[PDB]
C-alpha cells in the first residue's frame, strides 16, 4: 500500500520536473539568446564593414559596441542594466520586419485574387524532447546569420558605390547649373535684393540650415557620425529604392514590343512578366493605402498640436508641444499624433454626415466620398486609375485640411487672444500646466474630458438643438450671400437682381431711403433714373440657370457634361461639343480605360440658379461658418467656466469658511481667484453637463444620476486583466515582503551575532532578499495564470464574475495579511528588521511569539499535503 503510493507520488514528480525543465529551457533560450544573438551578429557585421573597433578587449565591444554616452563598466549591475536595451531593440527590429512583411504578403496576394488582374495582363501580353530543443537552436542561429549576412552586407555594400555615383552626379549637375544659372541673370535679383528691405535676414536662417546639410554630409563621408541610426540606414534605403526602381523599370521595359494583335509564345518570359506585374501592382496599391491611413492623419495630428495645444497647455513661445512630455521614449510622439488625427477626422465627418442629409440639398457635395455609396469597389478602383490622379488628389485634400486646421485654429490661439486682446482666457495657468504623461495633471484632464464627452454624447436633447442652429445660420448666411436657391433649394425671386440708387453717395447713406422711393434694363434704368427722380431702384436679373447633378454618387464620367448652361425650356443656351469632351475622358482614363463599368442608375439633372461671380460666393460661405463655429464654441466655453465658478464661489466658499477655518479651503480660494482671467478646463466640463440640462429644459419648453451607470454598464460590457493582475500583483508583494521579513527573523535568532556575522561575509543582506523575489514571482506567476484560466473558463453575468474574482483575492490577501497583523499586534521588515539592525541594543514575548506563529503556519502547510497524499492514495487504490 505505501510503496505503491510512493512509486506513484515518485513519478509524477519526476514528469512534472521534467516537463517543467523542458518549458523553461525552451523558453529561457528562444526568448533571451535568439534576439542577442541577432544583435551579437549585427554588431559583428558593422564591426567587419568598418573595418575598425570602438574599443581595440574584444568582449567589451560586445556589450555597448557602438552605443554613445554610455560610460563602460564591468560591475555584474551595469551589464544587467545595460543588456536590457539591446534585447528591446532587437525584439522591436524583428517586429516590425516581421509586419511588413505580412502586410507585403497579404496585399500581393489580395491584388492577385482579384477579377480584374487577368484581363489587364491579357491586354498588356495577348493571346497565346530536450534534443528537439536544443537541435531547433542551433537552426535559428544559422538562419540569423545567414539572412543578417545578407540583408545587411550585400545591400550596404552596393549602396556605398550607389552614393558614391549619385553624390558625383548631384554634385557636378548642381556646379554646372546653378552657376551658370547665377552667372548669367541674376546680377538684376542681387542688385534689387540689396535695397529692396531681406537679403541679410534671408541668408542667415539660410546659412543656418545650410549647415545642418553640410554637417550631416561631412559626418558620413568621415567616420565621425557614428552611433546614429540615420547614418548607418542610408545605403540599405537607397539600394532597396534602386532595386524597387530598377524592378518597375525591367517590367515596363519588357512588357513593350507586344500587344494584343501579337502575343507571347515564349513560356519563359511569360513568367517574369506576370511576375514583375504583380510586384509593380503589389507597390503601388501598398503606397497608395499606406499613404490615406498613416501618414495623412500623422500630418494632420502635428498640425493640430502646433495650432491648438502649444498655445493653450504650453507656452506660446515654443512651436510644438508633444515631444516635450514624452520624454521617456521619444518614439512613442509616433502615436499620440496619429491618435489625434483620426479623433479630428472622426469628429469632420461627422460633423459633414449631419449637415448632409438635413440642411443642403442632395448634389451640392459629390467631390467628398460619400459613405453609403452602394457601386464602390474600393480596391478594384485604386488597380485602374494612374498613380498621378490619385496623388493629386490626395495632396490637394490634405492641402485644404491644412488651410482650415492652421487658420481657424492658430488665429484664434495665437494672434487674436494673446496680441489682439491681450488676455489668458485660453491659457492654462501655471501651476496645472502639464508636463508629463505619466503624471496627475495630464491623467485628470483626459479622464475628465472622456467622461464629460461621455455624458454629453448619450444624453439626446442637444443634438436637435445644434442641427436646429446650424439651419437657422445656414438659412441666414444663404439667404443674403445670394445663394439661396443652388445650396438648399428653396428660392424667391426677389434673390436674383441687384438694384442701383440715384447715387452712390445716396445708396450708401440713404439705401432704405432709396428702395422706399416691375423689371427692365440697365439702359432702362438708367433714362428712367436721370428722367424722373422718383424711383431710386430697378430691376434686373443679371443671373443665368444651370444644370447640377441630383445626388452625391453620380458617375464619375457624367460629371463633366454637368455645368452648362441651359435657358428656362431646358434648351441649351450654346452647343456643347462632344470631340472635346471624348478626348479628355480617354487622356484621363489612361491605358485600362476601357476596363472600368460606370453605375449608371443615380444619374439625374436638377435646374438651379447660380448667381453671378460664382467663385467668391462660395468662399464667403466658408468664412461665415467658421465665424459662427467659433463663436458658437467660445461661447459656450465661456459661459460654462462663468457659471460654475460663480455657484462653487458664493455657494460652497462661505460654507467651509463658516464650518472650518480660515487655513483643502486655502487652495481652492486660490484656484477660485486666478479662474477669473484663465482657463479651467474641469469648470468648462461641469457647466458643460448642466448648461446641457438646461438646454434641455428650454427645447422641452420653447438622466439625473441613474442613467449615467446604466449607460456606462453596457460601454464597459480591460478590467477583466486589470483586476486580476492588481490582485496577484497585491499577493505576490505581500508574499515577497511576508518572505523578506520572515527571513531577517532567522537572523535575529541567531545571533541570540556569530552566525548571523559569519554569514553576512558572503552578502548575506541581498541573497535572501533575491530567493524571496524569485519566489515570489514564481507564485504570482502560477496564481496569474491560474486567474487567466479562471477567467476564459468564466467568459448579473458581471456581477457573478465580479463576485468570483472578490471572493479570490479577498480570500488570498486575508490569508497573507493576517500573519503580519498577528505579528504587528503582538509588536503593538518591521518587528524584524528593527531586531536585525539593532545591534547595539518585553522583546522577548514578541520574540516568543513570532516563533509560535511560524510553527503553526508550518503544521497547517504539513497538514494540507499529508491530506493531498492521502487524496492522491485513495485514487490509487481505485485504479488498481
Amino acid at each position: 500500500p505505501f510503496s505503491l503510493l510512493l512509486s506513484k507520488s515518485i513519478l509524477t514528480f519526476f514528469e512534472k520536473a521534467r516537463l517543467a525543465l523542458t518549458i523553461g529551457l525552451a523558453a529561457v533560450l528562444y526568448i533571451i539568446g535568439v534576439p542577442l544573438v541577432w544583435n551579437m551578429f549585427g554588431k559583428l557585421y558593422t564591426m567587419m564593414l568598418d573595418g575598425s573597433s570602438p574599443y581595440p578587449d574584444f568582449l567589451k565591444s560586445l556589450i555597448y559596441g557602438y552605443d554613445q554616452s554610455a560610460t563602460p563598466e564591468l560591475t555584474t549591475r551595469a551589464i544587467f542594466y545595460q543588456l536590457l536595451q539591446n534585447h528591446s531593440f532587437t525584439s522591436l527590429q524583428f517586429i516590425m520586419i516581421v509586419i511588413l512583411h505580412i502586410a507585403l504578403y497579404f496585399q500581393y496576394d489580395m491584388i492577385v485574387r482579384e477579377d480584374v488582374f487577368s484581363k489587364m495582363v491579357f491586354h498588356k501580353i495577348g493571346p497565346r524532447k530536450l534534443l528537439n530543443v536544443i537541435a531547433y537552436f542551433i537552426i535559428a542561429v544559422v538562419f540569423t546569420a545567414i539572412y543578417l549576412a545578407i540583408s545587411y552586407l550585400f545591400p550596404t555594400f552596393i549602396g556605398f558605390g550607389l552614393l558614391k555615383i549619385y553624390f558625383g552626379i548631384f554634385k557636378v549637375i548642381l556646379r554646372g547649373l546653378c552657376h551658370l544659372y547665377y552667372l548669367s541673370g541674376a546680377h538684376i535679383a542681387y542688385n534689387g535684393l540689396t535695397k529692396l528691405v531681406v537679403d541679410v535676414a534671408m541668408s542667415w536662417i539660410s546659412d543656418h540650415l545650410i549647415h545642418d546639410i553640410i554637417y550631416l554630409y561631412n559626418g558620413y563621408t568621415e567616420n565621425t557620425m557614428k552611433h546614429s541610426i540615420f547614418i548607418r540606414a542610408l545605403p540599405a534605403l537607397t539600394t532597396y529604392l534602386t532595386s524597387v526602381s530598377i524592378v518597375c523599370a525591367s517590367s515596363n521595359l519588357v512588357s513593350r514590343g507586344y500587344g494584343r494583335e501579337n502575343g507571347m509564345s515564349n513560356p519563359t518570359r511569360r513568367l517574369i512578366f506576370q511576375i514583375l506585374f504583380a510586384l509593380k501592382c503589389t507597390f503601388k496599391v501598398f503606397t497608395l493605402f499606406f499613404i490615406e491611413l498613416a501618414g495623412f492623419p500623422i500630418l494632420a495630428g502635428v498640425m493640430l498640436d502646433f495650432s491648438l495645444f502649444c498655445p493653450i497647455l504650453a507656452s506660446n513661445s515654443r512651436m510644438l508641444w508633444v515631444p516635450s512630455i514624452c520624454a521617456i521614449w521619444p518614439p512613442f510622439s509616433l502615436f499620440v499624433y496619429w491618435t489625434i488625427g483620426t479623433l479630428y477626422m472622426y469628429w469632420f465627418a461627422k460633423y459633414i454626415g449631419m449637415i448632409r442629409k438635413n440642411i443642403i440639398r442632395p448634389g451640392v457635395l459629390f467631390f467628398i466620398r460619400s459613405p453609403e455609396d452602394p457601386n464602390i469597389k474600393i480596391l478594384h478602383d485604386s488597380l485602374i486609375h494612374p498613380m498621378s490622379i490619385q496623388l493629386s488628389r490626395l495632396c490637394l485634400s490634405m492641402f485644404i485640411y491644412a488651410i482650415f486646421i492652421v487658420l481657424g485654429f492658430g488665429f484664434h490661439t495665437r494672434i487674436f487672444f494673446p496680441f489682439m486682446l491681450k488676455s489668458n482666457l485660453l491659457s492654462v495657468p501655471e501651476a496645472y500646466k502639464p508636463t508629463s504623461i505619466i503624471s496627475w495633471k495630464f491623467n485628470t484632464i483626459l479622464l475628465t474630458l472622456y467622461f464629460t464627452k461621455r455624458i454629453l454624447e448619450s444624453s439626446s436633447y442637444v443634438k436637435p438643438l445644434l442641427e436646429r442652429y446650424w439651419k437657422t445660420i445656414f438659412k441666414l448666411c444663404s439667404r443674403k450671400l445670394r445663394l439661396s436657391s443652388f445650396i438648399l433649394g428653396k428660392d424667391t425671386p426677389t434673390e436674383r437682381g441687384h438694384i442701383v440708387y440715384r447715387n452712390l453717395f445716396y445708396k450708401y447713406i440713404a439705401a432704405k431711403n432709396a428702395e422706399w422711393s416691375k423689371p427692365k434694363t440697365l439702359e432702362q434704368a438708367e433714362e428712367l433714373f436721370g428722367q424722373v427722380r422718383d424711383v431710386h431702384a430697378y430691376f434686373v436679373p443679371d443671373g443665368v440657370l444651370m444644370r447640377v447633378p441630383s445626388s452625391d454618387i453620380v458617375s464619375r464620367n457624367y460629371v463633366q457634361t454637368m455645368f452648362v448652361p441651359v435657358t428656362k425650356d431646358d434648351k441649351l443656351l450654346k452647343p456643347l461639343d462632344l470631340e472635346r469632351i471624348k478626348e479628355r475622358n480617354k487622356r484621363a482614363a489612361g491605358e485600362f480605360g476601357y476596363l472600368d463599368e460606370q453605375n449608371t442608375e443615380y444619374d439625374q439633372y436638377y435646374i438651379v440658379y447660380v448667381p453671378p461671380d460664382f467663385r467668391l460666393r462660395y468662399m464667403t460661405l466658408l468664412g461665415l461658418v467658421w465665424l459662427f463655429a467659433s463663436i458658437l464654441m467660445l461661447g459656450v466655453t465661456f459661459i460654462s467656466q462663468a457659471l460654475i465658478n460663480f455657484v462653487c464661489s458664493f455657494g460652497f466658499l462661505p460654507v467651509v469658511k463658516l464650518l472650518l477655518g480660515e487655513r483643502v479651503y486655502v487652495a481652492w480660494k486660490e484656484l477660485s481667484d486666478i479662474s477669473y482671467s484663465y482657463l479651467n478646463i474641469y469648470y468648462v466640463c461641469v457647466g458643460s453637463v448642466c448648461l446641457s440640462k438646461i438646454a434641455k429644459d428650454i427645447l422641452h419648453f420653447t438622466e439625473g444620476q441613474g442613467i449615467f451607470m446604466a449607460i456606462f454598464n453596457s460601454i464597459f460590457d480591460n478590467l477583466m486583466v486589470f483586476i486580476a493582475i492588481m490582485i496577484a500583483v497585491i499577493r505576490t508583494m505581500v508574499s515577497w515582503v511576508v518572505l523578506t521579513d520572515g527571513i531577517l527573523a532567522c537572523y535575529n535568532y541567531l545571533t541570540i551575532s556569530y552566525t548571523i556575522g559569519n554569514s553576512k561575509w558572503f552578502k548575506y543582506d541581498e541573497s535572501l532578499l533575491f530567493v524571496v523575489w524569485i519566489i515570489s514571482s514564481m507564485v504570482n506567476f502560477g496564481t496569474g495564470y491560474k486567474s487567466l484560466k479562471l477567467f476564459f473558463r468564466n467568459r448579473n453575468f458581471l456581477k457573478t464574475m465580479a463576485l468570483e474574482l472578490f471572493k479570490q483575492g479577498f480570500l488570498h490577501m486575508v490569508i497573507y495579511v493576517l500573519p503580519i497583523i498577528i505579528l504587528s499586534l503582538v509588536f503593538l521588515h518591521g518587528s524584524r528588521s528593527f531586531t536585525l539592525s539593532l545591534n547595539e541594543s518585553m522583546q522577548d514575548i514578541y520574540f516568543g511569539l513570532l516563533i509560535a506563529l511560524e510553527s503553526f503556519t508550518f503544521f497547517f502547510q504539513a497538514t494540507v499535503l499529508f491530506i493531498q497524499w492521502f487524496k492522491s492514495t485513495v485514487q490509487n487504490v481505485k485504479d488498481e
